[PDB]
């Protein structure tokens, strides 16, 4: 396999059974790592994802939890530290979205998408670095962010800010934690063929128009961003910390100023 | 009366809601909208006879104002706040979402209480006070604007305050988010981005003389900034002069943004 | 009496100053009194016209032929800016140049005229203004105009593009550098507006819907509307405004495809 | 022979174009190239004899590599270099421009010839050879690979490198036109952000222990980089393990990017 140095590495992955996290399960999976997948609530599902894994080369547990709630991400790494013996590496990826006119948008409503996706990273990211800072490990942590932390996104304002959050979030636990070591860093995927698109690329015309939107013309394969993970996770990526890495075939640059329009 | 000429005569009798309007940088914007005859709302939390003080100053600064007590935390008074302005003054123009609290811990010791209330304030009861706004305009085919008081931690990440970059963070992404989702309405929703300023939530700190010098220290332009020069931003994105500018965060930080570090080629 | 008392007399140096952005900073300028310094190419009586029009505005005004691409024809312009009105209080750096080439096929000698006017003019007028401002004690203030693509990328404007996030370096590096002097360095980035760099492409009425469709504000901006970002951005109203980029844009840096949630 | 592993299997027999690819960063990226077993083209400005020991380390390390003399400044030069790569090798795959130059002036003092050595040399050179590249590949339908070497300076001002830091941010924005030109082509193009590195452009101020320490204040991560640890993320971009990613500056900075003086919670 090709990162050597992520052979027994613990990974806590959230949302870790479907998508993006599951992609990213299987992958440190294809290192020899072991990856303990936390799900919200199919655990059928993430029964599957476990052995996968562990087909791939790895080791996997399956864990509860719902990132909204503290006693559960503590739980979560707890469990980790107990059943590998340590922790080396944290992703959330835990994330939920949904269109709403930004006017109509209820504060339940918003606050679920930032509690799910910010303050959820942010609890993850604090108890993994609790613990690397408790215990003098170079640890590393991956928060699954969006070309919208970049890209504003009109019905979807609560995403749009949770992303925004989580990139200052990064930056600055980055900032803080680098004299130790402690390598923190997002992914902003673009339009990408996971679970939070099934309906919307269900029909041929939705699906032509988020393609067109792409300019490198297809909709990411969630292994393209497993890649992304691995290389940052890995020591390859030593001395970047704190960056936003884009894996969006293009999308940031302003898909409409394409061809000389504007 | 009006024995003087002000500078933007479109703000004249412009209904201006100011949540934090009471101290530091939300006075500093009461007081110039008064002296552009505007109708101020000036939000405070708690101490009342600040809150008038601040009235009395955009009266005699040439405005009207009303002062009301609410929680941006709380949605209730978020919802009362901009009702209130439209049943006493008849309408709403401008909403400008000011109050912000901050405090410093290690990251790795920061709890959820302390990162929730930083978050709810700053973020949350931006998104509320815009929120409200934005409804009111739509519903009424008011060309309106929104402020949003960002900071220069919408850019610069901040070591022991991570709750608050966060915040920041955001804010911006929600703005412009607003400001593509609103453009074609006419209505206009921007950041303002304050490097230090000589408010009470550094009052503290610039008691001790040692980390007074040590933010002017941070500053390239070299001096604190003064929360008129905030307010002076305020007046131009809220006014007609600011007709094209939308979606935008204006850093108003003495050149904080541009890494104080590196002046004189270090690197 | 006008809006920004501060402007009065203030000397006001103004490249591409006869046309487009520059004629309207040139009028704005002198609305609100100042002296305007009206650089310009080669269209000798456009430039008188512009210069008629700043009187009756109520400014004072002459007119500098120069080409930003020559050293010595930018040092003679501040300098002529210095005798005639006494000093030297803002540099408007504007003159800029575009046309569209598939990149793989763009020429070095292309590639060069744009980098040349665009990104080495405006720091030659910088250079020269913060020459003065430093050799003799002045606060000044340098205005450099960007754009949107100082920000957005432009298939078939590669050389534009890479001037503007050149300028954009510049003027923030500029900024950083002369803060302590309290000399303030800003850039402005017009999204579509109403000139003559776009005369061609807004004859075409296909063309003109296009690009209106990318305006999330739903209109081309008037030239006056960012003159009045540069009349803010010159005067003490903006005192703690320094190494920014002000796009007035009408929201064209908020990505116009990702509207109505698509995505 | 293929006696030991090595981390991208897709990289063996590419052909990787390197500008100052005989000292520094260019030699890193050159010699990791090699351990992929890539045909490296060390292009070089002068000094044959230090190329020709690239040459040697790139087949030692598992690589084919040749050396070809160019001035990245003259359009002939950069050329003859695309040219050179395709008759020796048969094609090109990546093209990756690295020269690049710097000297600290006060900026009010700088001379337009200053100005232009660096200007061409840093931007006006990648845009050439980024040119020669794109062309190439899209004559012959290669979804081929451009890496542009750029810097911090893309983000971070930098006084007394006026020109330096506008090169930087040209190449940027040219970059990120470039990608999004060539996107629908399959042509991937993207920039490397380094912080302090340990190489010759560095290597008067390094050898002075104050500025060395000063430097280090700096890097969050408390170190000047390694060499190699830029030629990984190079490795990285050009793989097929980025298909996805374009458009992109990498910054591989020890934290430099996220404002150094901010740490600790100051300002
Ligand atoms: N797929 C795409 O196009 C893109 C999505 N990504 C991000 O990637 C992440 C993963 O999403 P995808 O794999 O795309 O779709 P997904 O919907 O399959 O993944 C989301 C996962 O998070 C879990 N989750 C939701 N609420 C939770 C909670 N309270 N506690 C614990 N887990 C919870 C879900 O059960 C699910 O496993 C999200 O953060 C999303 O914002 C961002 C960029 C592009
Ligand atoms: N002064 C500075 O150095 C900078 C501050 N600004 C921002 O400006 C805003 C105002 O702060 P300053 O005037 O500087 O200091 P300040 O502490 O005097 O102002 C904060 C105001 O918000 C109010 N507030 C706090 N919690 C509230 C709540 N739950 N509901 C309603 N109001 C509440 C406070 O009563 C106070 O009036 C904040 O958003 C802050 O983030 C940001 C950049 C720099
Ligand atoms: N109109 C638009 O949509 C936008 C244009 N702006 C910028 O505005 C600036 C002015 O252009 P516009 O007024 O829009 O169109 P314009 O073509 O009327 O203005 C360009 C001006 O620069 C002058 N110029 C060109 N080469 C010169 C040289 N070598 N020496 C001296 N002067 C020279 C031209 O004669 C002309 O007066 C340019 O820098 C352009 O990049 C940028 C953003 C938006
Ligand atoms: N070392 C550092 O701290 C950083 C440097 N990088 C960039 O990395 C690149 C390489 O520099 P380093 O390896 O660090 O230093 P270096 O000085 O060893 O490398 C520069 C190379 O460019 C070549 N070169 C200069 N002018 C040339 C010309 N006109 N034609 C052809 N070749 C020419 C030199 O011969 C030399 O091989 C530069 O573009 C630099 O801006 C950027 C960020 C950090
Ligand atoms: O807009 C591109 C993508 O952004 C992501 O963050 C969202 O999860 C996707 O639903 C969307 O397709
Ligand atoms: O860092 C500069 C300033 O940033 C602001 O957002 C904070 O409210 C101040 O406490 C701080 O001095
Ligand atoms: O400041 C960080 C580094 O920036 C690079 O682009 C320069 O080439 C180096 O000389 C400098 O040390
Ligand atoms: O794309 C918006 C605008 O950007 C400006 O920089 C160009 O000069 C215009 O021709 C173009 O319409
Ligand atoms: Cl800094
Ligand atoms: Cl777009």
């Amino acid at each position: 396999h090709m990162y050597t140095d992520l052979k027994d590495k613990v990974v806590v992955i959230t949302g870790g059974s479907t998508g993006l996290g599951r992609a990213m399960a299987v992958r440190f999976g294809q290192e020899e790592a072991k990856v303990v997948i936390n799900y919200y609530n199919n655990e059928e599902e993430a029964l599957d994802a476990k052995k996968e894994v562990e087909e791939a080369g790895g080791q996997a547990i399956i864990v509860q939890g719902d990132v909204t709630k503290e006693e559960d991400v503590v739980n979560l790494v707890q469990t980790a530290i107990k059943e590998f013996g340590t922790l080396d590496v944290m992703i959330n990826n835990a994330g939920v979205e949904n269109p709403v006119p930004s006017h109509e948008l209820s504060l339940d409503n918003w606050n679920k998408v930032i509690d799910t996706n910010l303050t959820g990273a942010f609890l993850g990211s604090r108890e993994a670095i609790k613990y690397f800072v408790e215990n003098d490990i170079k640890g590393n942590v991956i928060n699954m962010s969006s070309v919208h932390e970049m890209i504003p996104w009109p019905l979807f304002v609560h995403y749009a800010a949770s992303k925004g959050g989580m990139k200052l979030m990064t930056e600055t636990l980055a900032l803080e934690y680098a004299p130790k070591g402690i390598r923190v860093n997002n992914i902003g995927p673009g339009a990408m063929n996971t679970p939070i698109n099934a309906e919307k690329f269900a029909d041929p015309v939705q699906r032509a128009d988020v393609e067109s939107m792409i300019p490198m013309g297809y909709i990411g394969k969630p292994e393209e961003v497993a890649a992304v993970a691995a290389f940052l996770a890995s020591s390859q990526a030593s001395y970047v910390t704190g960056i936003t890495l884009f894996a969006d075939g293009g999308m940031t640059k302003y898909p409409s100023f394409q061809f000389g329009r504007g």
